[PDB]
């Protein structure tokens, strides 16, 4: 698993999930 | 796993989850 | 597992869990 | 298990968790 | 485990905690 | 189980905990 | 300017206003 | 300006306002 | 500015205002 | 500024004002 | 600035304002 | 500033004003 | 002999066995 | 012989064995 | 021989055996 | 031989044996 | 013979046998 | 013969055995 993130200049966000039963 | 996060000016974030039953 | 942040200026986090039950 | 923060300025945080019934 | 925290300027923490039954 | 802080200027912090029932 | 990312609501009932409100 | 990431509510009854709100 | 990230809220009934609010 | 993170709620009933508020 | 970091919160009943308050 | 860090309130009943305030 | 009379049941989920089971 | 007469179940999460058993 | 009458239950979760059982 | 009468049970998480039991 | 009558139980958590039992 | 008439519990946290118990 990866995840990454340049330079920026404002609002940005992950919400990558994985798995079962999340509900 | 891995995460990481390069320079930036401004809000980020990483909500990443994994497994079951999260409910 | 691995976690990691480089040089920024404001606002970050990382709320990342793995697990069952979270409820 | 792992984590680990370069140089900032300003506000970061962690709250990475892992385990079951959290609740 | 680990923890660890580079230079900073500015307010940081990790809230980070395992096991279960946390309630 | 290990805890580390390198050189800072100002606010830090780790509640890292682990072990259950802690309600 | 907001966000509502990310969110997992398992059950709700007889509610009012759950998400991300402005002005 | 305001994020509203990463809430796993399991349960909510007979509620008001559960999410981000602003002015 | 604010946050709103990482909750975990297993159950609330006959609640008001349990979520991120400004101005 | 303000920051609302790492909660774990486990129950609340009959409640005002529960999360982060500001101005 | 403020932080409302880590926090859990068993149980709670009948209650007003039991998180991070500014101005 | 203020940090309102690593918190554990098991029971709370009737109560007002249980978190970080300021001005 | 048994008697299953009357319920509401006014959610459910996720759940086993709700109703009346013998022998 | 038994009776399961006049419950209300607001709300049911996760659960087993809710209802009237016998031998 | 059991009863089981005029229950209100308001709120139930993750639970186990939460009615009228007998031999 | 046994009643189940009359109960309010506001809420209740992760619990067992709630209710009238025999033999 | 016994009876569990006119309780109120306003909230609950994390419990073992909270009514009425026999033989 | 027994009764279990008129409580009130206002709260109660990972307790066993609150109610009337025979034989």
């Amino acid at each position: 698993f990866l995840v990454h993130s340049g330079n920026n200049f404002g609002a940005i966000l992950s919400s990558t999930n994985v798995g079962s039963n999340t509900y």
